[PDB]
């Protein structure tokens, strides 16, 4: 039923609707598009509209765009993308930076009131007084020299970081924020979505208040006083609602093991190369794990299961992993494949024979066939051969026989060598081991997946791992040192032929593999790619 985790939250607007404080609950989801999301924005996102669909609401895509140097449309693009992608639809999509007449305007009565100005000092004189609680000599401006510099600013007479319009608050403040922060600045740049109208952009702080607000926002949730600030100063001017008003709360940043999240060192991995760019299935960006094939509902669910607070705690890959696998369960028709191919030649059979093999293991309702080719020559993993094999070997060795799945017993009979490695096995069928024991009662001790030399498909396997081999490299040290070298490997390996008569986004588990798709990038009817969503446990 109810799809965000019972918590503060929760409580926290069912107790305001019920009591009637808001008609519609009215959430936005406020990315600036300067970038790809990533599995940390999902919890925002899942949170945001999850919390709009519950309550019979509305949610907003809102690109807080007031940053015109890093923004551009594609990144806006991508991110409704990403957003439709997991499932959600926006109420409406709507850019900050289409309310910059109104903000501006709402900069004219600040300064009108004498409740802001211009301020001449340098950067790093700012920071200095700021730092001892000091005001600007520019601070006590009256109303009318200041309009006349905030318009010379807005026509663009001073250049990028020269000036910038503060509120007068308290510079002697406890909290630093708010001493005299800052509601304006100027860069000489266009912005991508409104053009060259704008020379001077305001602040996070600034804007961010004044969109909630007209958009008529019940619950602003973020992650972990200037904005109140904001509100309680401009509560009915410029025509917005005298109320209600926004609240902000505030939940905890999503941090996962074996993975950084912060977008200078993801912006480093890509420029670095140590990833093949930003949509690689190594990478924790929507991007990344869409072309992974991870399915939207299991992020959904990660993040759902993972619950929402203040608490902080650092989540464990494996959790993420976990959910993959579940998710996959019931829906991963299960084939064979092989990836580190050993050719098996068998001595004692001829010919070709199609077994119907079953899609899917005796406790997953779904029922399903396909015919899988079997013939003398098969191949099956290098690691299911041992020559010498350790105490619990369930694999085939000089001794043991083996199931090959869904098909016969076999044995080993002859290896033959070359350079000192071990280049093809020479076996017999255990007659007849199709679908029943031995006569003479040794069972195999275990079972290994195959495919048949004669019918196989050539794939280019991506076996994806994760990307860190330490718990916390995104605050460690070198986080570079901490890659996982095995993040990638590439292997040349082989499929069963059923395949090639599958919708291309069909999603398998390759028995005693992992689950695998055809990587939606490069992959081709005529020469495979598949992508390894996730091993087993
Ligand atoms: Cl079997």
């Amino acid at each position: 039923m109810g799809l965000v985790p019972e918590c503060f939250i929760t409580e926290l607007v069912e107790r305001d609707l019920k009591e009637g404080k808001y008609a519609k609950l009215v959430t936005r989801f406020p990315p600036e598009p300067n970038g790809y999301l990533h599995i940390g924005h999902a919890r925002s996102i899942v949170l945001n509209f999850g919390l709009a669909q519950d309550y019979g609401g509305e949610c907003n895509l809102r690109f807080d765009d007031t940053n015109p140097e890093t923004e551009k449309e594609e990144y806006a693009r991508a991110i409704e993308e990403d957003v439709r992608w997991l499932g959600f639809r926006p109420t409406r999509v709507l850019y900050a930076s289409d309310y910059f007449e109104t903000m501006y305007q709402c900069a004219l009565v600040l300064i009108q009131e004498g409740k802001a100005y211009v301020d001449d000092l340098p950067e790093e004189e700012m920071s200095e007084l700021r730092a001892q609680g000091k005001p600007s000599p520019y601070r006590e401006r009256s109303v009318e020299e200041n309009l006349e510099l905030f318009e010379r600013m807005r026509r663009g007479e001073f250049p990028t970081g020269s000036r910038v319009l503060r509120a007068k608050i308290d510079p002697a403040h406890p909290n630093f924020k708010l001493r005299d922060p800052v509601l304006y600045r100027i860069v000489h740049a266009p912005h991508y979505h409104v053009g060259d109208r704008w020379v001077i952009y305001p602040m996070y702080d600034f804007a961010h208040p004044l969109e909630d607000f007209i958009e008529g926002v019940t619950h602003s949730l973020c992650t972990l006083t200037v904005y109140d600030w904001v509100i309680e100063n401009l509560k009915g001017k410029c025509g917005l609602p005298t109320s209600p008003r926004p609240h902000q709360y505030e939940f905890a940043r999503l941090d996962l093991s074996h993975t950084v999240l912060s977008k200078r060192k993801l912006i480093k991995l890509v420029e670095g190369g140590y990833v093949s760019g930003w949509d690689d299935p190594r990478l924790p960006t929507l991007r990344g794990l869409r072309r992974r094939g991870v399915r939207p509902e299991a992020i959904v669910e990660f993040v759902r299961k993972t619950g929402i607070s203040r608490n902080e705690a650092q989540i464990e890959m494996d959790l993420f992993e976990e959910v993959v696998r579940d998710d996959l369960n019931p829906i991963a028709p299960r084939v064979l494949g092989v990836v580190d191919p050993l050719k098996v030649v068998l001595t004692n059979y001829e010919g070709e024979e199609w077994i119907e093999a079953p899609y899917w293991p005796r406790d997953i309702p779904k029922e399903g066939t396909r015919p899988l080719p079997f013939s003398p020559e098969l191949y099956i993993e290098r690691t299911d051969f041992s020559l010498n094999p350790p105490k619990g070997w369930k694999r085939l060795a000089p001794g043991q026989r083996v199931r090959l799945r869904h098909a016969y017993v076999i044995e080993l009979e002859d290896v033959v060598e070359e350079g000192g490695e071990v280049r093809l096995l020479k076996a017999r069928i255990v007659p007849g081991t199709l679908g029943a024991n031995p006569e003479d009662g040794v069972r195999p001790k275990g079972v290994i997946h195959w495919v048949s030399a004669r019918h196989a498909l050539p794939v280019e396997f991506r076996l994806y791992g994760r990307l860190f081999r330490t718990k916390d490299p995104e605050e460690g040290g070198d986080f570079l040192q901490n890659l996982n070298p095995e993040a990638l490997v590439v292997k040349r390996g082989f499929i069963e032929p059923s395949v090639a008569q599958d919708p291309e986004d069909t999603r398998y588990q390759l028995e005693r593999l992992g689950y695998f798709w055809r990587d939606p990038v490069d992959s081709r009817p005529e020469a495979l790619v598949m992508n390894r969503i996730v091993p087993l446990k």
